[PDB]
């Protein structure tokens, strides 16, 4: 199609016997910050630089909290991979459905097509991602077609009722309601509630249960509930869990 | 409707329709005296609890690459508040003839959105795009997005994993091509640096370690320039001098 500029101007640059020279500047790191770049890039123009390369750093999406990111530590020290993780999957023989949860990255370096088709035969009924935005949920549906793995969706509490049915259209597996300032207090058991009665599928409360009166508090407005710091501290650190786990089973009606 | 309902649907209405609470507990794939050889244990021990479901964490890893001193540049950006946002915004504000090439991984392209992130850079001094850890299987991502646009998708390839191998990346290349990798009889790399510059349509460019003229000098003979990061970063940094450097690795004529 058209030719790119940049390339163009290398080519000139190359043509007229000259050699490339193309600095590279982490963008925010100067004593103004972002406000500094301009009078980066013009001290460098001033020198006949041929292009400027321009970093952006890198923050992590992870927000689940120290005693999960440890854990995460832990297991990239063990020599945890996506590709082993999925090779020790396909070993592992149990009635209990396993729901995958994993930030965007790790399946996109894997392969989202790869890493569905190679969990084909394994006990992994269903997959989490919080950071993949609802517009974008093509990159992970289509491939999920013809499979036994369902797209959980997470549902915010705090936002507006005609939003959560439009997150929750077509759901499958579960409801993973998340609960995240301000002047209004929201009341969570009437929104778990209400979120509760207009699902077509079981809804899931996945923030703060920590304890035996959290548990019964948000099974009276919902289906069941989600545990996740409470036990990866304990397993880690040995402290007895099962009391917690047996009594939480038991809840009736 | 016409498709196989799934499996975990079921599983959980039966336990609700049964008058039970479900529980879900999560645990860290690897996080295991044994590591991941530790995690069917893990799931026997809280299957024989009789729990609904269980979610499994994947770890995420760090994808950074660049070495101390620009990984310390990185985190003097955040601090100073430095966000993507912020700095397209930035960028419509910069007026310069100089093209300009945005390094990012992919994840923060990823969070912005690819589409946004190119059309908002439109009338703007951005004319190249380099994402190291894109895998060249998943290019479709990102490139559909350049097609009408002034930015070229620069390619990372290795001298050492062989140019035959990554065809597909250099005769798919614009803009430029970055090359990554007398003494030490590691001279396959001259040897596949010249392979590559006389096989590409496009300007090949080194990205090794220039720090002094004579680095610079020796990738000129076999190449069609540099890119130099390190060195300016840290001079930029901590004040030593770059001006002297800059004006003679311009001025360089082979």
């Amino acid at each position: 199609a058209m030719p790119k500029t940049l390339t163009e101007k290398l080519n000139a640059i190359k043509a007229a016997g000259k050699g490339i020279f193309v600095p590279y500047i982490m963008a925010g790191d100067h004593e103004k910050g972002l406000d500094g770049l301009a009078e980066t890039i013009h001290f460098l123009e001033d020198l006949g630089v041929s292009a400027i390369e321009v970093g952006i750093p890198f923050s992590d999406p992870v927000a689940d909290g120290p005693v999960i990111e440890e854990a995460g530590l832990r297991s990239l020290a063990h020599g945890t991979s996506t590709q082993a993780l999925v090779e020790t999957l396909k070993t592992i023989e149990t009635e209990i459905p396993l729901v995958i949860m994993t930030y965007f990255n790790p399946l996109f370096q894997y392969g989202v097509e790869n890493f569905v088709k190679d969990l084909a035969d394994t006990a992994v009924k269903g997959l989490i991602i919080p950071d993949l935005p609802h517009e974008h949920a093509n990159f992970v549906e289509p491939f999920l077609a013809n499979t036994d793995i369902a797209l959980i969706p997470l549902v915010s509490l705090t936002t507006g009722i005609e939003r959560q049915k439009e997150l929750i259209e077509g759901a499958e597996g579960f409801i993973y309601a998340v609960a995240i300032s301000g002047n209004y207090r929201a009341d969570l058991d009437k929104h778990l509630a209400q979120l509760h009665q207009v699902a077509d599928i079981p809804v899931l409360t996945g923030f703060g249960v920590s304890s035996q009166a959290d548990l019964e508090r948000f099974n009276a407005v919902s289906d069941g509930v989600i545990v996740g710091s409470k036990i990866v501290k304990a397993l880690h650190q040995g402290e007895p869990i099962q009391d917690f786990i047996r009594q939480a089973v038991a809840y009736q009606k």
